[PDB]
């Protein structure tokens, strides 16, 4: 799994077309979302993560939480994201891990949002420019 | 070299603190920049790119130009970017390649902007959500 963490003034998204034939089902009010003062976790779930969804999930929950504590973010937003890896997991593995990660950050105490899986999504972001506002983590 | 290409409604940046002790020198009016309808090329120059700045530059110019032609972007914005690689080049190599890339896209005919090297930078982006609006390329 590779993750890119961005500490943002805001993150907002709008779902556009489906990218999978059978993407994640969504209500009309999950087509758009917005958080402020939020750590956004762009997560690319890799093929090698199939080998251990549980351990990879737990590690990602901790890494993301560490950063959120350090930058004083109470809001965390999980984003399914193809673009940090060229060995992507199957949709079932990816969705499994992304949900685990999401539920774990909620148990940790954060206010957690997530973007639906399997869609092309337009999005707007404002990235803070402090030393810790953009970080990469590799988790395996 | 790894590159992330984002087709954006707009990209805007403001330079914050220096990240290097001796970053790229800048005038007051390069502290902030903005382009609309722009392909933004986030470029992580890697250690392995030291071996051949010229070939790696030429390849990156072509890949970025291919995408710009395909998405009908006339504006291209080059962004120095640590976050797609964990084997980063020395600042001299990185700046060498980023300038080559910048000059090449200008020769190709694009309207090209660039962010200064060596700074923490706040930035705002609006990413189009069409199938080709976010692409990753590895160039070696």
């Amino acid at each position: 799994m590779r993750v890119l963490l961005i500490h943002a003034d805001y993150f907002e998204y709008e779902v556009k077309d489906k990218a999978l034939k059978n993407p994640e089902p969504i209500s009309e009010d999950m087509k758009r979302g917005r958080m402020e003062e939020v750590l956004v976790a762009f997560i690319s779930v890799e093929k090698v993560d199939e080998k251990n969804p549980e351990e990879v999930s737990l590690k990602a929950i901790e890494e993301i939480s560490k950063v959120a504590e350090q930058v004083k973010a109470e809001n965390v937003f999980v984003v399914p994201w193809a673009h940090l890896s060229s060995e992507l997991a199957k949709p079932s593995v990816a969705m499994d891990i992304l949900n685990r990660v999401y539920q774990g950050l909620k148990e940790r105490g954060f206010n957690v949002g997530k973007a639906p899986f399997g869609y092309y999504i337009a999005a707007k972001i404002s990235c803070k420019g402090h030393p810790l506002a953009e970080l990469s983590r590799t988790i395996v």
